[PDB]
């Protein structure tokens, strides 16, 4: 799979660029019979650097020689029960902060990051922030109430989010939740896209 | 904006492709003043089709000599109270099947489309599907249990789902959602990216 | 253009879930108007208008409108070095370049190729342009060529000889002059 | 490469919410391990094993290597008429073409521009290819060429003299000789 998209992807790219397997090996000090051998399929256990030195050699990158992540879907879906969520317990300066309730996620899109996340604190004053990431989010309150902040850490914007009320959050926006104040906790569904 | 926008991408378009006021203005049987007139932000009252007629003339499209959606967060987000929700009953086969309550969304993400989608329907047996669509859908189970139906409409492959299952269903792939037989109706968030 | 318009209109009315009296009421139409736009009717709507239905309906002019078209025969497209467009380009003052603007398509927007007459031949009157969005491939045609680039005040530079071959990333900021006193020299230019 | 990945992989570990140990125990590696691969000690993970953490990551290998990488001199990369690769091209048994490889760039590595001699003359025994990825504009650099385009069986085809420009999309079959019974042409041949 692996193995076999490099070895396609190789023979593609080695022929875009106009080189036989000699010309290549000769450039890679290889031999036009190992060269031969990787587009066979048998390039399995080259090394992460070796297949750096591949691509520089072929003006290209990994990426380029490597196959696309693939195909996990049911005839078009896949789908994730409640009860087989993947947790992670995010701490922040050494305080529970939230909790990652991790949705389905594909391969056909793996940006997409769907997440139900337990905002843990309630107290506005020491909401943690992040430093911002990439790509953009989708936010909705599922439940109790959501003090949110962003923009700059030390003089950010405000908002007070009732159940129900859904948000955008642009990449690299800094950002940080907590639930309203004393209500003790909220929670909320993240979508990454 | 618009009239603006145009404006510049159109002198940007014009340089690209090696053409004068004179060059662009004889070749669409106008003044060389009236071009300029337009490249000083003056092709408000341009129609439809003379823009098909000019991006025509200029090997491209008249997305390419029209500005990107535009700016409309504050400080990189955007949000919506439970009750500005826009909504719109759909009906399918004159049988009132879902009810699309609209989230937030924005010009700077166009393809987001978060909904709350309330499943009128509780008879697997008369689930009306739908076509398939353009973009990819996540899906999540806000409430009481739903049976959803997917590919062939005459032979679909089903799942009934509990709330809090998250689901995806890749572009195009056609599907069709009840509420479990019997239980009178669902709900579910439907977010298209 | 007008046919584009209708299929990609109603297409993305469905896909924000609005049927036609939602987005009447908010452009301040009525919901036969809107039918008639997705029956192809739309032709007369002026840029400022399609402006509007494009906020709207949250996306740019651009989503509604079609892609540039096909101008291929089969694949492909030909131009005779007789039937090229021609513009002399002119630089504070000066008969800088000759642009020979050869075959472009629909297909492929940001190709633009051209055989371009490098005009002066005094490598210190190099007259640079500002950069420009795309990259660009060149090839020596004829003659010897000077080329300079980067700051215009604090530029790197190479003499290229008949043959030589460069590639220049987009914004980077250039110059040409045939090689100091020989007259004049040729170029290929492709941006893509 | 090694650095690339070490970066990349904790951006995506992050991304998908997983710590060290979540990521560890899916591959069935220790916590130490997967820190060190994020310390820059990944440079001997296999094409295999890269592959396989891709999987549990939900992504590609691509999206966990950097990018080609840079090799410009300030936007710009030149090339000597003298230092460039050759490679004599053979198809069904003769010499076809020889392939006189003008300059690339990792910044564009779809970019394959060439200086190509079309060595037959023959437009019956004129041998097609089956069409490849990307686009391409054509160039007659001398001589007149004869073209062929489409099905190898019934094909469109056009004489072409110096000069002419083309363009060919992608995927589509096409094949090139000098114009029947004049040795041999020439062309410039940009691959983007
Ligand atoms: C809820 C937050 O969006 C989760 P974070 O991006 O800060 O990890
Ligand atoms: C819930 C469904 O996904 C809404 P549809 O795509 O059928 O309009
Ligand atoms: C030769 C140059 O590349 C043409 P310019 O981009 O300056 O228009
Ligand atoms: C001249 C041709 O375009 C080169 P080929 O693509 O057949 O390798
Ligand atoms: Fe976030
Ligand atoms: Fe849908
Ligand atoms: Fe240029
Ligand atoms: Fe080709």
């Amino acid at each position: 799979t692996a193995s076999t998209g490099f070895a396609e992807l190789l023979k593609d790219r080695r022929e875009q660029v106009k080189m036989d397997h000699a010309a290549l090996a000769s450039l890679l000090g290889e031999t036009p019979e190992t060269v031969a051998a990787w587009e066979n399929g048998e390039g399995g256990e080259l090394t992460l650097t070796q297949l750096g030195r591949i691509a520089h050699v072929l003006g290209t990158s990994i990426g380029a020689l490597t196959p696309p992540a693939g195909n996990d879907l049911d005839d078009g879906v896949i789908i994730q029960m409640p009860d087989e969520r993947p947790i992670l317990k995010g701490v922040r300066d050494n305080v529970d902060y939230y909790v990652y309730n991790c949705l389905v996620r594909t391969k056909r899109a793996p940006s997409l990051v769907p997440l139900v996340v337990d905002v843990l604190t309630d107290n506005p004053d020491d909401a943690k922030f992040n430093s911002g990431h990439a790509g953009n989010e989708f936010l909705f309150v599922l439940e109790g109430e959501i003090h949110m902040k962003w923009g700059d850490k030390e003089n950010p914007k405000e908002a007070l989010l009732p159940t129900g009320a859904s948000m955008f959050v642009e990449e690299h926006v800094p950002h940080a939740f907590t639930a309203a104040k004393g209500t003790g906790s909220a929670k909320l569904i993240a979508v990454n896209f």
